[PDB]
């Protein structure tokens, strides 16, 4: 029961969406061996994703957790980096910090999981990680925290806890990274579809 709501570029939906794809775009240690090289993103679509029934699910599940953390769902607006992001947006997230489900806050950090582990081969097309011509497809998500786990960086959430915060204690300008071991925390909110763009 998915439906895909494209949003106009116009859109102050659309708007406040593309500002944190672009703005929270890093340069990552692997000099861009996993994702590609880029500062920036072409945004091509910015599509609101409605769903009844996973919705009503996250927000069940978010009610819990609020409820055993003094009325406070920690909740977050996070990206997630996949190829099955089509299994994803029908039929919901399925099950470094563990074997769970891993969001970021830097865009360009979720931009390296798109193809696969480390990026994979690359792009289906070309078989090239930095491919500046392929459409790549990133989700923004409504994430349920709760009390997190710290762990200072380079399943079941560990017990009294609903997720896992990766600090990062030695990366200089990196943001946070966290887990969820249960799918029902995170709701896929917006599809992006984007270019990776090559620097002049
Ligand atoms: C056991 N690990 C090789 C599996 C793994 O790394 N899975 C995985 C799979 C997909 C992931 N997608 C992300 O957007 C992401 C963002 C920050 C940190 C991790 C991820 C991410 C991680
Ligand atoms: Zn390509």
């Amino acid at each position: 029961g998915t439906i895909l709501i494209d949003l106009s570029p116009d859109d102050k939906e659309f708007q406040s969406v593309e500002e944190e794809m672009q703005s929270t775009v890093r340069e990552h240690r692997d000099g861009g061996h996993a994702g590609g090289i880029f500062n920036r993103y072409n945004i091509l679509k910015i599509q609101k994703v409605c769903n009844k029934k996973l919705w009503e699910r996250y927000t069940h599940r978010r009610k819990e957790v609020s409820e055993e953390n003094h009325n406070h769902a920690n909740e977050r607006m996070l990206f997630h980096g996949s190829p099955f992001v089509n299994a994803i947006i029908h039929k919901g997230f399925d099950e470094m910090f563990g074997a769970g489900i891993y969001f970021a806050e830097n865009s360009s950090k979720s931009n390296q999981y798109v193809y696969g582990i480390g990026g994979g081969t690359g792009c289906p097309v070309h078989k090239d990680r930095s491919c500046y011509i392929c459409h790549r497809q990133l989700l923004f998500c409504r994430v349920t925290l709760g009390k997190s786990f710290l762990q200072f960086s380079a399943a079941h959430s560990p017990p009294g806890h609903h997720s896992v915060t990766g600090r990062p204690s030695v990366n200089g300008l990196a943001l946070a990274e966290y887990v969820i071991y249960r799918g029902e925390q995170a709701y896929p909110e917006y599809l992006i579809t984007y270019q990776i763009m090559r620097p002049e």
